[PDB]
């Protein structure tokens, strides 16, 4: 069980101007933290934040959280169910702000809801150094579907914070599972993410937006573009047939010759966009997200589980004889892994 904080600073919000939050797991015999965040699509109008509002509250809202949360998958304290990092300290960051942990904006006279995802992860990193943060040596931000893409935006931001606060011994890192979208053609006929950056005052990181210049932030929330400008070291987790890029390309699954090419060049794509990526784990199935699921552990890439991946990248951190970091399968249609879940 993780154990809910109220952010100390109220002025950090989620949608509706109640206080955001995070659930904690101290493990003091452990200098290792991972701060995970949750995901849950976003809303991008008053409109249809109106509605995200009547029906998914609780991702909108702290008002109705739960005292505690149970670990699962990576945030398990089991080794059985956690082999990678079992004995580390474990938060559970909510996302309540609809941004995909991008925004700055307060609630105003000018707007109905606050949107400060970038901010409230700032914030709980700041009230964790006075926990037991300080001593750290590795921080591990990871995160799944939009929390997966929020890693992306926000791992070299928590890398600054924690230089200018004077720890430049804490390592940061990322781990981004579900949230390496593509920008490509519908299978049956990027708005939203245009319009959803200027409701949110959205932030991206630096070297990202100087390059694509005003107008074209939303270019940083592809992983294949916003990845190359990134400093710490990020781990990518993607499946190659992800059930949120199909739903968006308007796939549902007797598939005949049109979409065979169709779903055969979406992991060609895939595939090619994670060429250069050294610490990657993306494995030919039909599902989404992995890493706080209980049996995480059952899926693998030639042989290598995920959990065995990850530690085969903190020892790359300190190629390796039997520990391989790069694993991407090439077979090209769903569930040719055997591996896959079902
Ligand atoms: N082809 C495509 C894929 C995803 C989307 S999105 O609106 O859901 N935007 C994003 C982007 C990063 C993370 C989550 N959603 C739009 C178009
Ligand atoms: C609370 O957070 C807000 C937003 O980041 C900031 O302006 C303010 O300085 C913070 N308060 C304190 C006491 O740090």
């Amino acid at each position: 069980d993780l154990r809910l904080h109220l952010l100390l600073n109220t002025s950090v919000t989620c949608n509706d101007g109640s206080p955001a939050g995070y659930y904690l797991k101290e493990s003091r015999g452990s200098r290792r933290w991972l701060l995970f965040l949750e995901g849950g699509w976003y809303c991008f109008n008053r409109e249809n934040c109106d509605s995200r509002y009547d029906t998914m509250r609780r991702l909108m809202s702290s008002r109705d959280w739960p005292r505690t949360r149970t670990g699962t998958g990576i945030l398990s304290s089991q080794p059985e169910e956690n082999p990678y990092w079992w004995n580390a300290n474990m938060v559970f960051i909510p996302y309540c702000s609809s941004d995909v942990w991008s925004g700055a904006s307060s609630k105003s006279e000018k707007n109905e809801y606050a949107f400060m995802g970038a901010l409230i992860i700032q914030e709980v990193v700041r009230e964790l150094l006075g926990r037991g943060l300080s001593g750290a040596k590795v921080l591990l931000l990871a995160g799944s579907s939009a929390g997966g893409t929020g890693v992306l935006l926000n791992v070299d931001r928590v890398a600054e914070q924690l230089e200018k606060l004077g720890y430049p011994a804490i390592q940061v890192r990322g781990l981004a599972d579900s949230g390496w979208f593509l920008d490509n053609k519908q299978y049956r006929h990027t708005e939203a993410i245009r319009r959803g950056i200027r409701y949110w005052n959205g932030v991206v990181p630096e070297r990202c937006r100087r390059q694509f210049q005003e107008g074209e932030e939303w270019n940083c929330f592809f992983g294949y573009k916003v990845y190359p400008t990134l400093r710490s070291p990020v781990f990518v987790v993607q499946w190659l047939f992800d059930e949120a890029q199909l739903t968006v390309d308007n796939v549902h699954l007797p598939v005949q010759e049109g979409l065979r090419l169709y779903i055969q060049n979406l992991g060609r794509e895939l595939r090619h966009t994670l060429k250069d990526v050294p610490a990657s784990f993306a494995p030919a199935c039909l599902s989404h997200e992995i890493i706080i699921r209980s049996h995480w552990t059952d899926v693998q890439v030639k042989g290598t589980s995920l959990p065995r991946a990850l530690h085969c990248w903190d020892r790359s951190l300190h190629p390796l004889k039997g520990c391989p970091v790069h694993l991407v399968d090439s077979c090209p249609w769903p569930h040719c892994n055997p591996s896959c879940p079902t």
